[PDB]
């Protein structure tokens, strides 16, 4: 091991909250599994570990029973109990909350009602049999729940520091949290700083002593940082940049693809993206194979779905007809597909297109444009704003085509339908189609893998025959980390890559 033990991480954005009932995205997840640790933790293979929960037994098909170790503590020396996470879920079901991530939590029994408001949050199927044995009852059969519980919204809250401080309990002067790490500063924008937990029940085995998270919006900067000796761990790597960047760090670059897809969000309320057949035509006509091979270049897929090839649950991801159409006859059927719409030439289209800073995606929108435009003479007008505005915008509609991505929470294909199914929390381009949403309740009641796979792909491809959102390709899960940085894997497919796993050495 090294003598100092201090690590620099670059995240995408200024993450959107602390609270894990207010945690959305990649980000927040990240910086957030470090402060809070759930049930079980998703470990630096991408195992699924004890948490605060030592251990856990399918008890019944819709019954699982989580084992508490006695010695995890909060950063205030409290204990951490049953209690609270049946507190925490409870909070995080009941809409007066206002978490946009009830999804999570929905698979627990009565949460459905309890969400829509028409049951009290008491009747959540999460129970404290006693201070060390937790009983969770889901609404249906589910095989990996423990993995949903490494997640940071169903990591536990501290009641009485809510109930002392309100909306600034995340404040560093008064956070209470039960993670590896506690937090020493957050300075938005700036930087976040947090410090090995010497309360946190496996602190001997905790090496890194201290983290760094720096929102930096731009690859190419973080890129110098890097070079620079600034930070440790980058976030990706610069669009286009693959060849130079691995003949320079080799190693350090770190490769692979991730279990996420890159997607366009499409406003289904818009007057003229309510119509499927438009949605389809802006889909048809862009080239994702010159996307990725002279665009993105750092191994990204394309792809035409929301499942990744590989994720557990489907049979295989979603390929269309025309995926493997001349490009000219791609645009002839989408050009047509405009006309029977009524927005043929007599009645032309302007979207205004936004994503968040950053110089991949300002690329891959300038691309988009262009292949719209000249394809299909749609005018798309492109605008920039930071993440966590573009989050709440694509949240309210407020935007009508706009950059999206969908990390899975866990390995199965249900994570993706939390994008598509009626009323999801992180249904955010408003589809709905009760015929996927039956299917996909059915497949869940299959007690064959194979017969619920084969229905989930059923409903999956019914879902993309209506384009309601743009799939472009897979997340390639290339980054640079140093080679003094030990512990690192190349299978924690869904990129959750906790701090308390890595060390340094050297
Ligand atoms: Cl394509």
């Amino acid at each position: 091991l090294a003598d100092q033990q201090d690590l620099t991480r670059q995240v995408p954005a200024e993450v959107e909250s602390l609270d894990p009932a207010h945690i959305e995205s990649w980000t927040g997840n990240t910086i957030g599994l470090d402060l809070f640790e759930g049930l079980a933790r998703i470990d630096a293979s991408g195992a699924v570990v004890p948490g605060v929960a030592q251990a856990w037994e399918h008890k019944a098909p819709d019954t699982w029973i989580f084992k508490l170790r006695r010695d995890a503590k909060w950063s205030n020396g409290q204990p951490v109990t049953a209690a609270d996470f049946v507190y925490a879920w409870q909070r995080l079901a009941d809409p007066k909350t206002g978490s946009k991530y009830t999804i999570l939590v929905e698979f627990v029994k009565n949460a459905s009602a309890i969400i829509a408001g028409k049951q009290p949050p008491g009747d959540l199927g999460i129970r404290a049999i006693d201070p060390y044995t937790i009983e969770v009852k889901t609404e249906v059969p589910v095989s990996y729940f423990p993995e949903l519980t490494a997640m940071a919204p169903l990591t536990p809250v501290n009641k009485d520091a809510v109930a002392k401080f309100g909306d600034a309990w995340t404040r560093p002067k008064n956070i209470v949290s039960n993670g590896p790490y506690t937090l020493v500063d957050w300075q938005p924008n700036n930087r976040i700083v947090m410090a090995k937990s010497d309360k946190y029940w496996n602190a001997r085995n905790v090496v890194i002593r201290k983290v760094t998270y720096l929102p930096i919006e731009n690859d190419e900067t973080a890129l110098r940082m890097y070079q620079a000796g600034q930070i440790d761990y980058t976030y990706s790597i610069p669009a286009g940049g693959f060849g130079q960047i691995s003949k320079q760090f080799g190693k350090e670059l770190r490769p692979g693809l991730q279990l996420a897809t890159y997607y366009y969000y499409l406003k289904n309320s818009d007057p003229a993206l309510k119509d499927k057949r438009v949605r389809e035509a802006l889909a048809m006509v862009l080239d994702r194979e010159i996307l990725t091979s002279k665009i993105t270049q750092a191994g990204e897929v394309p792809m035409y779905g929301l499942m990744p090839k590989g994720v557990k649950g489907v049979q295989r991801p979603f390929t269309p007809d025309w995926a493997s159409w001349p490009m000219a006859r791609r645009v002839d059927y989408a050009k047509n597909l405009l006309k029977q719409a009524g927005h043929g030439d007599a009645n032309p289209l302007t979207f205004t297109l936004t994503y968040n800073t950053n110089d991949l995606h300002k690329k891959v929108a300038l691309f988009a444009a262009s292949e719209w435009r000249t394809k299909l003479g749609v005018t798309a007008k492109l605008e920039n704003v930071e993440f966590k505005v573009l989050m709440k915008q694509r949240h309210d509609g407020k935007v009508q085509i706009a950059r999206d991505g969908w990390f899975a929470d866990y390995n199965d294909a249900m994570t993706f339908f939390d994008l598509i199914r009626c009323g999801s929390s992180q249904n955010t381009v408003g589809y709905c189609n009760p015929k996927v949403d039956s299917l996909v309740a059915e497949a869940n009641q299959k007690l064959d893998d194979g017969a619920r796979a084969a229905l989930l792909t059923q409903a999956h491809d019914l879902a993309m025959n209506d384009y309601p959102m743009v799939p472009l390709f897979q997340y390639s899960a290339d980054r640079l980390v140093k080679s003094y940085v030990g512990g690192y894997t190349l299978t924690n497919y869904i990129d959750m890559r906790a701090s308390q796993d890595m060390y340094l050495i050297k």
